[PDB]
């Protein structure tokens, strides 16, 4: 929509409240001027046709509990943008600043969100396993790092390619979690999950076996299911990220931890500029190890805990 760029406030899906980028013509909508080609919010209206009704507003105030999950994919898309720009130089997914759409209420008590080739979708969840999705921004950045992938390395979304696809959009997820300094952790999608219970979360990337996930390459799943296990294959990697960044001895093998920062562009690196389409774990290594050597130079710490990381999970 053509029109002035305001700024409206509303609440997101956990009851806080927060400033949003908004575009006034008429009615205020949900389109964020600031950023790139724009940051647009539509509203599918519990069905499933896509994308739904840019979300529009009569006075620019978002309180009500229908607005909750739109003010935050909102939200948390530019801060996922942000996330990108400053810290990896990179002009949203495409890096040419590619809009950036998303729908919420997508379906009617779905379990999930998504990025689907072109846009991001976030169901509302059935209130008892997850609440609006859209309110975690680990999940909304790491629905957002697929389409980073998908413009890069291409990792093809099954078996060994398809968990490293998923590990990449967890570890960013959660970098992008510790950047917005929203009580940050190393767990996935904590605070949308099962909303009676707390402590839980959907995955760990410090202990995946916590729920059941693999920590090492002896325990990959080599049947058939989730696309050849995409989501608990993605454990190993997910455990080898967070020794690199936190450090620990795992399986007997002892890491020195180099830090959040370092991981970032270690792996930032690596994706856009070694993996491609069918890599595999021992290929992301390979690309982990040349992408430090860049950065920090063959004999540095930083080599040698990438290294350890893989040896500690299994990975040759
Ligand atoms: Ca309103
Ligand atoms: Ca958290
Ligand atoms: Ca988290
Ligand atoms: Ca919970
Ligand atoms: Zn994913």
């Amino acid at each position: 929509i053509t029109g002035t760029s305001t700024v409206g406030v509303g609440r997101g899906v956990l009851g806080d409240q927060k400033n949003i980028n908004t575009t006034y013509s008429t009615y205020y909508y949900l389109q964020d001027n600031t950023r790139g080609d724009g940051i647009f919010t539509y509203d599918a209206k519990y069905r499933t046709t896509l994308p739904g009704s840019l979300w529009a507003d009569a006075d620019n105030q978002f309180f009500a509990s229908y607005d909750a999950p739109a003010v935050d994919a909102h939200y948390y898309a530019g801060v996922t943008y942000d996330y990108y720009k400053n810290v990896h130089n990179r002009l949203s997914y495409d890096g040419n600043n590619a809009a950036i759409r998303s729908s919420v209420h997508y379906s009617q008590g779905y379990n999930n969100a998504f990025w689907n080739g072109s846009e991001m979708v976030y169901g509302d969840g059935d209130g008892q396993t997850f609440i609006p999705l859209s309110g975690g921004i680990d999940v909304v950045a790491h629905e957002l790092t697929h389409a980073v992938t998908d413009y890069t390395a291409g990792l093809i979304y099954q078996n060994e390619s398809g968990a490293i696809n998923e590990a990449i959009s967890d570890i960013f997820g959660t970098l992008v979690e510790f950047y917005a300094n929203k009580n940050p952790d190393w767990e996935i999608g904590e605070d949308v999950y099962t909303p009676g219970i707390s402590g839980d979360s959907l995955r760990s990337m410090s202990d995946p076996a916590k729920y059941g996930d693999p920590d090492h390459y002896s325990k990959r799943y080599t049947g058939t299911q989730d696309n050849g296990g995409v989501h608990i294959n993605s454990g190993i990697i997910n455990k080898a990220a967070y020794l690199i960044s936190q450090g620990g001895t795992h399986y007997g093998v002892s890491v020195v931890g180099i830090g959040r920062d370092k991981l970032g562009k270690i792996f930032y690196r690596a994706l856009t500029q070694y993996l491609t389409p069918t890599s595999n774990f021992s290929q992301l290594r390979a690309a982990a190890v040349q992408s430090a050597t860049d950065l920090y130079g063959s004999t540095s710490q930083e080599v040698a805990s990438v290294k350890q990381a893989f040896d500690a999970v299994g990975v040759k």
